[PDB]
């Protein structure tokens, strides 16, 4: 498996663009930065909002706990520097003593999804997905994959109507052929490729994880795909797009499922888009809506739309026309 866009793109920019091992860092002042409050703590970072002091700006210092990945962060934020809809690289700093190194982003005023994403319109819901797409179609032709897509990883300033893609340190450039870690994603945006430890994946991965976001807004159930391990996600999305669909894409790229699916796993035909529409979601339901989703939610990476196909598509013609 090869990606169908952007493959040759890591080829053709070089090893001073992808070459993260060799990355040198011309490290900032840190005591040019202020930390004020915590704002909040993940499996590999702390976060604070903070002070540039000769400035007196508003900024976010991300403190990171192998050194291989803290230099991958870092050479991805700076080769995406200028994109549309990145989070903004301001610096990166680290302890004088015990070298311990944070990145420096813009500040940004979000809403928690979980609260923001029910007072959404359908237009709302259109915006920013779009908004998203340009993010990922702007780090896709850049020879990147996010790989960690999900509503927690999108800061939205719904006053600003602006969008930010963060956290940057799961994302890897694409190779052609190169075999990948499975183990990316949380479990409820994980695309099938993961769940069947199919390591040839690319930026395709993504756009799966895109469509798991997308059903939560539309069909207003978040996460969309509830599985308890990753052994029971499968499960979960083969109850909605069915076994038959299932059984021709591992026999297409020669996988073969580990032996204990074969009693958690049965047969199920599909359920329909139409199915998961109710009183409470109709607001957000079009038909263009489930073709979009339709062309996301694909076990087969090689047949989800890429992000530019994506803002062709006539769900975004309200979008297009409002910019105009
Ligand atoms: O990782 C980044 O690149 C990254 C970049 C920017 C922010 C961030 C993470 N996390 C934020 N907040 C947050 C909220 C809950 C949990 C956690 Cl760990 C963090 C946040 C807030 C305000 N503006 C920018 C950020």
């Amino acid at each position: 498996s090869v990606a169908r866009v952007y493959a040759n793109v890591n080829e053709k920019l070089g090893r001073s663009w992808w070459d993260y091992d060799n990355l040198v860092v011309q490290w900032g002042v840190q005591d040019n930065y202020e930390i004020v409050r915590k704002v909040g703590r993940g499996k590999y970072s702390e976060v604070f909002e903070s002070i540039h002091l000769p400035t007196d700006s508003k900024c976010i210092v991300k403190v990171l706990k192998k050194k291989k990945k803290i230099k991958r962060e870092i050479k991805i934020l700076q080769n995406l520097a200028g994109g549309p809809n990145v989070v903004g690289l301001l610096d990166v700093v680290r302890d004088s003593q015990s070298k311990t190194p944070s990145i420096v982003t813009e500040y940004v005023n979000n809403t928690e999804f979980k609260t923001l994403y029910p007072k959404f319109s359908d237009f709302d819901v259109r915006y920013y997905i779009f908004e998203l797409l340009k993010a990922l179609d702007f780090c896709h032709s850049k020879g990147i994959m996010h790989r960690d897509v999900k509503p927690h990883n999108v800061m939205i300033d719904h006053e600003k109507r602006t969008l930010r893609l963060i956290d940057w340190g799961l994302a890897e450039f694409y190779h052609p052929g190169t075999e990948y870690n499975v183990r990316v994603a949380s479990r409820y945006f994980k695309g099938p490729e993961l769940l069947v430890d199919f390591q040839e994946y690319d930026y395709s991965l993504d756009m799966w994880s895109l469509g798991c976001m997308f059903a939560s807004m539309i069909f207003r159930k978040e996460p969309f795909f509830h599985g308890h391990d990753n052994a029971d996600q499968l499960v979960k999305i083969a109850k909605v797009l069915g076994t038959d669909e299932l059984y021709t894409y591992l026999e297409r790229y020669d996988i073969d499922l580990d032996a204990q699916f074969d009693d958690i796993l049965g047969r199920y035909p599909r359920k329909p888009w139409s199915r998961f529409v109710s009183s409470e979601n109709q607001r957000y339901i079009s038909s263009e809506a489930i073709d979009f989703l339709d062309k996301l939610l694909r076990y087969d990476h090689q047949e989800r739309l890429t992000a530019e196909e994506a803002k062709e598509h006539p769900y975004f013609e309200p979008v297009r026309q409002a910019a105009a």
